[PDB]
């Protein structure tokens, strides 16, 4: 019987953080991405592994799973997650340098909405539990060669049948600790808030009438870098600020429709926010 080639050549590091590292790797000529977890973030490996052991997600707008590997070392355990490799990198990276036209902007945001609705929706029978992401942001979205994106990092995901989200993207009910933690719909509504911020980040980079905004992260003008939980709560909960919509958007029918969409992701009342399925429908009718 058979040879099980497990050797993965780590070729270059494309990411280093408190999470650990991501490497471009090669298995059998074929490019893979290898996330090597820090000790700090072991529970993210376990959670993503537990989810994929429960349901083998397969969707064009979800980063493709290849393998979870645990290897015993002299005095530690090494944890690797192996996925598809997207050489264009994260949406965060991509937006820094690249501007968008109407077609690319819509393709990006509809692909993200598609991936998010896929996570959110329970399918009965080759089915899946409903899933909420809990850390949606432009660094957790990859740009594919075909212009569509895919959602990455299910390390905080929750399923329905001490890692917390990135503070800059936390919904008001997370910051004021009123979120109903027993309620699955609560977690979907937290993802819709974060989606609305991502839609703002992308829409800024769409050119209209020769104008584009510089890349900025959500709330760049009202909080410091690495904003505290308190910094965010005062802006989002107490003062009820929302990202600025520039005047130039209201000359462009695509950006006018997207400003309305992002407004309906940012209601203080979580139950007033649009669903991912309703966002998809709205986006298919733009242009
Ligand atoms: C263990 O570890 C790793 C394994 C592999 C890997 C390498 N060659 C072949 C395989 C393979 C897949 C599937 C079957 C089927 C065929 C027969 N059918 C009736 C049931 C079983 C057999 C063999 C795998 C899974 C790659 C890895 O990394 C890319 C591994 O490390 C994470
Ligand atoms: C993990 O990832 C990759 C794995 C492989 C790979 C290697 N050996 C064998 C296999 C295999 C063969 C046959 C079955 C069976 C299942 C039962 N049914 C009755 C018929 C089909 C399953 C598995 C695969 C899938 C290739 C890959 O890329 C080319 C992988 O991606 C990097
Ligand atoms: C968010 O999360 C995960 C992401 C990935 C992932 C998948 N494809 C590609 C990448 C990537 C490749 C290349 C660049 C740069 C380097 C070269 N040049 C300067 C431009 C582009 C950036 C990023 C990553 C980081 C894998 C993961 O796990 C294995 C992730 O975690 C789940």
């Amino acid at each position: 019987q058979r040879t099980v080639a497990r050797d993965i050549t780590l070729l270059e590091c494309v990411g280093k953080g408190r999470y650990g590292e991501v490497w471009r790797g090669s298995w059998q000529g074929e490019n893979v991405a290898v996330k090597i977890f820090s000790s700090r973030d072991e529970k993210s490996w376990f959670r993503e592994t537990e989810l994929y052991n429960t349901v083998m997600l397969r969707h064009e707008n979800i980063l493709g799973f290849i393998a979870s590997d645990m290897t015993s070392r002299h005095s530690s355990t090494q944890l690797w997650l192996i996925t598809h490799y997207h050489e264009m990198g994260s949406l965060y990276d991509y937006l820094q340098l690249t501007t968008l036209d109407t077609v690319s902007c819509l393709r990006i945001v509809l692909s993200i909405a598609s991936g998010l609705a896929h996570l959110h929706i329970e399918i009965f029978g080759q089915g899946k539990p409903a899933i909420a992401h809990r850390d949606l942001k432009s660094k957790n979205i990859l740009v594919k060669k075909n212009g569509q994106c895919c959602i990455a990092d299910l390390g905080l995901a929750v399923m329905h049948s001490p890692r917390v989200g990135t503070k800059r993207y936390m919904a008001p009910e997370v910051l004021d600790e009123t979120i109903q933690v027993d309620c699955f719909d609560s977690y979907k509504r937290v993802d819709i808030w974060a989606f609305g911020l991502v839609l703002w980040e992308v829409a800024r980079r769409m050119v209209s009438n020769g104008i584009v905004e510089d890349y900025k992260p959500p709330f760049y003008d009202v909080v410091p870098n690495d904003p505290s939980f308190e910094d965010m709560r005062k802006v989002v909960c107490v003062d009820q600020q929302r990202p600025n919509i520039p005047n130039r958007w209201f000359s462009d029918p695509t950006l006018t429709s997207l400003a309305k969409l992002m407004k309906e992701c940012w209601y203080q009342n979580p139950s007033a926010r649009l669903t991912a399925l309703r966002i998809k429908k709205t986006l298919t009718k733009i242009d």
